[PDB]
């Protein structure tokens, strides 16, 4: 038993991280097959980032202006092309460590693991959620750009995020692996603001089920409620509204614990109005929303990967 | 910027995990060179665990009673020997993926990463501290035994923990890689109790420095204090007492932020007496103690590994 903020094992992804340099800028890229993916702002200087014209900037770069290093090995760049906000560098050698992989664009509220890298070298791994305003609350220093977020489904790695920038508010923004930003952000150093960061209600509920599985039941209450009455309270507290799809997602957890989704909703409601009162749930004094219903099931049943 | 509970990349350790079976019991082992390390209670049944006589039980087992599987590959057991609470299985084949490694016995308050495995297969990775009562608050299901905890120092993997059991209180206990338990626990299914779980004061202080680095300064106060007066308050709240060694550890963080260790201590004191008052520090409403001063430095400067 017990419950921990768990990340996916990162071995499959460590073998895909390379160091990409263009001019005097160095960041991380992702080496899959004979293509290296990296943030297109690798071709910018600190001054260019204020108002970059990436098309004009890229015209003055040739295949030999890009240095790709796989550890202490040199990859030869034989072709380049810009797709949205990523560069695609075609190299001469296919990565012998390419795993079964796919690209996916995730929805807000989904979770993934981030492998934070510097100079193509892994530094650490952590789990996070995509916030409803399409930012992530990460841990990134200079040179981490091109670090990637991923999920694992048995033997297949689903890449879903590449880090591109830190906003002036200290939160983080990036793209899918096709180069389309999550949210309305652009790869320019300018005052950009994110919308309201709401709590992911369906994830809070999954976590409350995990607490019950692990023996934290004090918050369970004798009331019940309806979807409408609950959503009207939730919205007052900047919680995402719950839909019937979210009720379907929580079905298996409802069956294991014997607690109806709507009964759990009525417990959460009382918590939103009356606070924790100094108590904790699974060692937390705040309501956690970085576990999805799938994550809870995965951890409480012991899924593995190869 | 930002701050996250970060684990070490686990690629180097995923390649060392094997599945060990003896009779009708299956758990994880660690395959390094031509030796497999695993919990000795692999040779027990559910009934044996009540009052095992491991010497007598091991006499009735031969080298061919042990099944070692490296993925879908069979390792031949050519020698076995019990060292404290681990079995050492000498196999015919050396692991081609053995990294530079060492064994270390950590002290309470140190942190490490756990690679949770089931049937020799990685499931996830998380960071935790060794509590002052030599337990860990982990996430382990049946079959996770033999999962390992580790640190990474550039290219060398320091193995420091192997999971052996869950206590009736839901916390977890295990050994170093020589087979000596942390704490006074034994590998028997009996009412075993841990002592008082105190907070790791030196780690709380490191985390408060991290908060200041990242722009959370509200808790900073105008008071100061002495080591003695602070320790007398700490002990009332079941905090570990601070020593001059802990002050030396925090020296570099004190220099970066311009805040004397003792001034930070006086802030913490006020927090212990007057509570958070509903505020948060680095997104937490509780005082975190699972970052060591080294971890904070590592994350706030961007150390990497190969
Ligand atoms: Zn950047
Ligand atoms: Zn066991």
């Amino acid at each position: 038993s017990g419950f921990r903020k768990m990340a996916f094992p990162s071995g499959k992804v460590e073998g895909c991280m390379v160091q990409v340099t263009c001019g005097t800028t160095t960041l991380n890229g992702l080496w899959l097959d004979d293509v290296v993916y990296c943030p297109r702002h690798v071709i910018c200087t600190s001054e260019d980032m204020l108002n970059p014209n990436y098309e004009d900037l890229l015209i003055r770069k040739s295949n030999h202006n890009f240095l790709v290093q796989a550890g202490n090995v040199q990859l030869r760049v034989i072709g380049h092309s810009m797709q949205n906000c990523v560069l695609k560098l075609k190299v001469d050698t296919a990565n012998p460590k390419t795993p079964k992989y796919k690209f996916v664009r995730i929805q807000p509220g989904q979770t993934f693991s981030v492998l934070a890298c510097y100079n193509g070298s892994p530094s650490g791994v952590y789990q996070c959620a995509m916030r409803p305003n399409f930012t992530i609350k990460g841990s990134f220093l200079n040179g981490s750009c091109g670090s990637v977020g991923f999920n694992i489904d048995y033997d297949c790695v689903s890449f879903c995020y590449m880090h591109h920038m830190e906003l002036p508010t200290g939160v983080h923004a990036g793209t899918d692996l096709e180069g389309n930003f999550y949210g309305p952000f652009v790869d320019r150093q300018t005052a950009q603001a994110a919308g309201t960061d709401t709590t992911i209600t369906v994830n809070v509920l999954a976590w409350l089920y995990a607490a019950v599985i692990n023996g934290d039941r004090w918050f369970l209450n004798r009331f019940t409620t309806t979807l409408n009455d609950f959503n009207l309270v939730a919205m007052k507290y900047n919680y995402e509204p719950l839909t019937q799809d979210h009720v379907d997602i929580l079905g298996p957890l409802s069956a294991q614990t014997g607690i109806a989704v709507l009964d759990m909703c009525a417990s959460l409601k009382e918590l939103l109005q009356n606070g924790m009162n100094g108590r904790t749930i699974l060692g937390s004094a705040l309501l956690e929303d970085e576990f999805t219903p799938f994550d809870v099931v995965r951890q409480c049943s012991g899924v593995t990967f190869q």
